[PDB]
């Protein structure tokens, strides 16, 4: 039982581990065979496949009627997203962010504003249904700015892409269920602290990957799955939560959002986003996780 629990987690670590190299270098590889941006590719297919945990955890919670679990957990993880995955990331490869980059990322901004706005008063299925339809026309227009038989270089990228999808998702979930199973075996579950690491859990797709693809310094690829991500998680995981069930507001965690996506676009716009700014991130990330509310919602 805590020997199960250790083979889970330190499989999941491998899986992840080397999970998130193939999905980094089969999404590269797709990226140059569309003709479309590491940002583009980082910011559909990464960042969504990344997101199915957010978006299945934020609607099974709601559909469970625990609609604090559903928007804790996809808000957490737009804060998780900025703060510490990107923090990291930005340390290890500094991105200088290019002109139309940064006109992406103002639409994010006023995304993640709208979003605060009308969630004031919690989240409505109808205010779910309008951050759905904005996810989806934020994905088109992203593609149309970014871009522009049986071929084995594609087929292998596929492959590495798939599999490596796959790596992540199962060695997230491993992981997870491995920490779980040891945390039960020695007697120290503590379900408000599981909760408080819901948006964590779902959030090491994300991290591993955008580490990974830092690591081969392809910040455009880092900066789309971020920001691709929190979207997902917003106009995803948040609006399919809402659909299911009244989601109660969070307007501090949704401040500290739009404050983080703030400083983000900023940095995009008139700075960098290298190392001073990653160690901000990680400064307000961890001034968060010690001050917000504990329970996950
Ligand atoms: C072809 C690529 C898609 C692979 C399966 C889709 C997602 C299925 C697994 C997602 C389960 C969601 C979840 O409960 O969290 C797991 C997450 O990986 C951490 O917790
Ligand atoms: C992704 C492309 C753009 C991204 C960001 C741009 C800002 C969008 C905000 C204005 C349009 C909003 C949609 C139409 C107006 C809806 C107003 C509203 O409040 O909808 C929810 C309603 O409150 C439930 O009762
Ligand atoms: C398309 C690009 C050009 C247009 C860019 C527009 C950007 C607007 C985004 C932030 C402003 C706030 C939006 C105001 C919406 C508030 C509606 C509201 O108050 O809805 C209450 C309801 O109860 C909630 O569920
Ligand atoms: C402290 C070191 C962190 C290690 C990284 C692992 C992150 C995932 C752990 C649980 C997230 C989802 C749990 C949802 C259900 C909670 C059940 C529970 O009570 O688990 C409590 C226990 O303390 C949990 O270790
Ligand atoms: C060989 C493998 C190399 C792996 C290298 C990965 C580097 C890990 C970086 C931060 C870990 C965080 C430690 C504990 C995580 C808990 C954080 C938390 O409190 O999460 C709150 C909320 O759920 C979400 O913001
Ligand atoms: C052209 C690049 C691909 C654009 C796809 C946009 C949506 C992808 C859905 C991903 C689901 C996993
Ligand atoms: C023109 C290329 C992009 C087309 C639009 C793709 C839409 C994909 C939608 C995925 C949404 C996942 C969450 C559903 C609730
Ligand atoms: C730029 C506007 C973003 C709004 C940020 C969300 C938090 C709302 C602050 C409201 C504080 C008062 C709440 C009383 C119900
Ligand atoms: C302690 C963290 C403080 C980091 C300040 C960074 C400034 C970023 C822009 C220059
Ligand atoms: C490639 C060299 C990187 C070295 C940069 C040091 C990283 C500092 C991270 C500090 C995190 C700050 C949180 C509050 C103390
Ligand atoms: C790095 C150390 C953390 C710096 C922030 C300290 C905050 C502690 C007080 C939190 C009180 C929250 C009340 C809701
Ligand atoms: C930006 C860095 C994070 C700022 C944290 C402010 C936290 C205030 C207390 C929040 C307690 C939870 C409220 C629901
Ligand atoms: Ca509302
Ligand atoms: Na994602
Ligand atoms: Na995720
Ligand atoms: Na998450």
């Amino acid at each position: 039982m805590v020997i199960l629990g250790v083979g889970y987690f330190l499989l999941g670590l491998i899986l992840l581990y080397y999970g998130s190299d193939w999905f980094v270098l089969g999404s590269e590889r797709i990226a140059r065979h569309f003709n479309v941006s590491n940002f583009v590719i980082g910011a559909t297919v990464m960042a969504i496949g990344t997101s199915l945990p957010e978006i299945l955890t934020s609607a099974y919670a709601s559909y469970m009627h625990a609609p604090g679990i559903s928007i804790g957990n996809a808000i957490g993880s737009c804060i998780c997203n900025i703060g510490l995955v990107l923090g990291l990331s930005a340390i290890i490869s500094p991105i200088i962010v290019d002109k139309n980059l940064q006109k992406n990322i103002l639409v994010y901004l006023l995304f993640v504003i709208f979003a605060a706005v009308i969630g004031i008063d919690g989240f409505s299925w109808i205010d779910g249904v309008v951050l759905l339809i904005l996810f989806i026309i934020y994905l088109r227009w992203t593609v149309k700015n970014g871009s522009a038989k049986n071929n084995p270089s594609v087929v292998f990228s596929l492959v590495l892409l798939i599999i490596g999808l796959i790596g992540v998702l199962v060695g997230a979930e491993l992981f997870v269920d491995g920490a779980k199973k040891i945390a039960l075996a020695l007697d120290i579950s503590d379900k408000v602290i599981g909760f408080t690491l819901v948006a964590f859990g779902t959030s090491l797709p994300e991290l591993m990957v955008s580490l990974a693809a830092a690591k081969r310094n392809l910040g455009g690829m880092v900066l789309g799955n971020v920001i691709g991500s929190n979207i997902a998680d917003i106009g995803g995981a948040l609006a399919v939560g809402s659909l299911f069930m009244h989601l109660p507001a969070e307007n501090v965690q949704m401040a500290v959002l739009v404050i983080m996506s703030l400083l983000l676009y900023l940095f995009a716009k008139y700075s960098k986003i290298g190392r001073w700014q990653g160690i901000l991130f990680l400064a307000l990330y961890i001034i968060a996780i010690a001050s917000l509310r504990m329970g996950g919602g």
